[PDB]
């Protein structure tokens, strides 16, 4: 089997993107946030605390013949930013793009922080990390992609996220069309529970290509580029006028600025990251202060490859016995 859907950012900034999926029987459909860098499918629900949505649009289990209570599980995230949310746990039929799986873990959210609240472009997120950083106690569960897995024509799943346009998510096929030159495929570590690899290098605009070993995430999850401060300086550095502030919570630059290209290594070969793809617009509505999308990794501990970078690629998340990453470039 297969599945192909369609991947929309949710705003003219390309906060995160939403996907649909249809999840009960009938089925009802939530715009999920598609999440390389967790492993829950949780969603907006029935039984979230009234007070906490906001315009979503929710799952209800009552109103699906195909729903049935996961006895005594729990699940609860939290994540970088401190945001979290909390709940407990259907199975049900979930489909995306045209593939299904039965018997799925739906974590109804209970609660949710103010932040998820008032995104009410996201009616959730699904999980597309190794199944053991899934939160549900006590018995642990599967993402989407490990119970479609072994149903899929080839155990993979690809990521081709648009800049200001809609992309595409494959499940058990890799389209052809959907990229220019080679997939270059790259070394996978599961030890953390992420997709996470080693870039060769980088190149800021036009200049020489520092070869240095970069390890950090393939996360659709996170919308910016994360990295060592030496490497962020050295981009902003090309920027004039650019600065890092602790008021504002990272770099900045005048927004009558040209940005600069980045490039990254994989293996050989490089992907490209157009400068425009690295503004974040106004700090605050009216100010000629931008925000940048290549920022400090030092307080996160690791380096993460948000959409800033994945959206430059087409990428393939190898699910295969001993999983690979592939980017290619678009
Ligand atoms: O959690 C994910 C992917 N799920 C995102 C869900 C989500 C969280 N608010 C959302 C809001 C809307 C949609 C989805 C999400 N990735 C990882 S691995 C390590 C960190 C981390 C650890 C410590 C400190 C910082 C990052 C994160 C992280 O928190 N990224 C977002 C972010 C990146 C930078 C700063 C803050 C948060």
């Amino acid at each position: 089997s297969t599945g192909s859907a369609t991947t929309t950012p949710i705003d003219s900034l390309d906060d995160a993107y939403i996907t649909p999926v249809q999840i009960g029987t009938p089925a009802q459909t939530l715009n999920l946030d598609f999440d390389t860098g967790s492993s829950d499918l949780w969603v907006f629900s029935s039984e979230t605390t009234a007070s906490e949505v906001d315009g979503q649009t929710i799952y209800t289990p009552s109103k699906s013949t195909t729903a049935k209570l996961l006895s005594g599980a729990t699940w609860s995230i939290s994540y970088g930013d401190g945001s979290s949310s909390s709940g407990d746990v259907y199975t049900d039929t979930v489909s995306v793009g045209g593939l299904t799986v039965t018997g799925q873990a739906v974590e109804s959210a209970k609660k949710v922080s103010s932040s998820f609240t008032e995104d009410s472009t996201i009616d959730g997120l699904l999980g597309l990390a190794f199944s053991t950083l899934n939160t549900v106690s006590p018995t642990q569960q599967k993402t989407f992609f490990d119970n479609a897995k072994a149903s899929l024509d080839s155990p993979v799943f690809t990521a081709d996220l648009g800049y200001h346009a809609p992309g595409t998510y494959n499940f058990g096929f890799i389209d052809t069309t959907a990229y220019t030159g080679s997939i270059t495929y790259t070394a996978v570590s599961t030890k953390q529970g992420f997709w996470e690899w080693t870039s060769t290098g980088y190149a800021v605009g036009s200049g020489t290509f520092k070869s240095t070993s970069i390890d950090g995430i393939a996360d659709t999850g996170t919308t910016l580029l994360y990295l060592p401060a030496t490497v962020v300086s050295a981009y902003w550095a090309q920027v004039s006028g650019a600065k890092s502030s602790s008021s504002v919570g990272g770099y900045v630059f005048p927004c009558s600025a040209t940005l600069p290209s980045f490039t990254f290594g994989v293996g050989s070969a490089r992907i490209v990251i157009p400068g425009d793809y690295i503004d974040f617009g106004p700090i605050s509505t009216g100010s000629s202060s931008c925000f940048g999308g290549i920022q400090s990794s030092a307080g996160i501990g690791i380096n993460i490859f948000g959409d800033v970078a994945l959206k430059a690629a087409f990428v393939v998340f190898n699910g295969a016995t001993t999983p690979t990453l592939g980017f290619a470039s678009k």
